[PDB]
RNA sequence: UCAGCUCGUGUUGUGAAAUGUUGGGUUAAGUCCCGCAACGAGCGCAACCCUUAUCCUUUGUUGCCAGCGGUCCGGCCGGGAA
């Protein structure tokens, strides 16, 4: 992607100044009207580079995993993550997924469990209240792991829009190894990203330029 | 017979420990929902047990007497299964 491209969708808008991180300096441009405003100069070859380490891991046969949990990017997280075959997280990031995904496992088999038999039929055996605590089980289980049902093990990347609302994602992925790729706001701490690429990460314009180009990054890395 | 008491893994703290189990509502209830660095689990709560309140089906004596038929007026007798 390139320059022009991120200024139409809104990338170089930062938070207000009183709201910054300081570690976030060299990333910015300048402040318009008391708001910071991002150095797409940096951002271009920033991203760029993070787009090239995405698709080396695709090409070795690598699990992403997209986090982006806010009501803006909640969405299209998940489009952009099937578009992709791989798994992401769209609502409320248990703590403990990563780190203690042992014991997160077991919801992930009792998620299965509950789904074979919403499709084979026990649930118009049940005495109907057992199978409506059943049927609403299912659905708290899948709006919170629905997008990592078969991963099958700890990933080998995540990939994370605004790094200060996931700080407990980057948090696991650190104590794991886990290489971080994530969109940096003027707002939040870089400090636990491996790849940094300040953006704006508020504007829903912005956030689908990010993913579609990791979206894409990752299907040519896995047809190589 | 009060609604409590804990553990595994994870995470926080040099540590004793903490979190979970707190919060917003709600309930007889740590009851349930929602939120949430917690995710789950156990012992308790509730349910499963006995009894009581309504109805059905079967069975009809030592229990019963509606319709019958007699009568010493006693279901007493013949019967009747209501
Ligand atoms: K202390
Ligand atoms: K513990
Ligand atoms: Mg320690
Ligand atoms: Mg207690
Ligand atoms: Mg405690
Ligand atoms: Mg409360
Ligand atoms: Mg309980
Ligand atoms: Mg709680
Ligand atoms: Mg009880
Ligand atoms: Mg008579």
């Amino acid at each position: 992607v390139s320059m022009r491209d991120m200024l139409k969708a809104g990338v170089h808008f930062g938070h207000q100044t009183r709201y910054w991180n300081p570690k976030m300096k060299p990333f910015i441009f300048g402040a318009r009207n008391k708001v910071h405003i991002i150095n797409l100069e940096k951002t271009v070859p920033m991203f760029n580079e993070a787009l090239a380490e995405l698709n080396k891991i695709a090409s070795r046969k690598g699990k992403i995993l997209f986090v982006g949990t806010k009501r803006a990017a909640s969405e299209a997280v998940k489009d952009a993550a099937l578009s992709c075959d791989q798994f992401f997280v769209n609502h409320r990031w248990l703590g403990g997924m990563l780190t203690n995904w042992k014991t997160v496992r077991q919801s992930i088999k009792r998620l299965k469990d509950l789904e074979t038999q919403s499709q084979d039929g026990t649930f118009d055996k049940l005495t109907k209240k057992e199978a409506l605590m059943r049927t609403r089980e299912l659905e708290k289980l899948e709006n919170s792991l629905g997008g990592i049902k078969d991963m099958g093990g700890l990933p080998d990347a995540l990939f994370v829009i605004d790094a200060d609302h996931e700080h407990i994602a980057i948090k696991e992925a650190n104590n794991l190894g886990i290489p971080v790729f994530a969109i940096v706001d003027t707002n939040s701490d870089p400090d636990g990203v491996d790849f940094v690429i300040p953006g704006n990460d508020d504007a829903i314009r912005a956030v689908t330029l990010y993913l579609g180009a990791v979206a894409a990054t990752v299907r040519e890395g896995r047809s190589q």
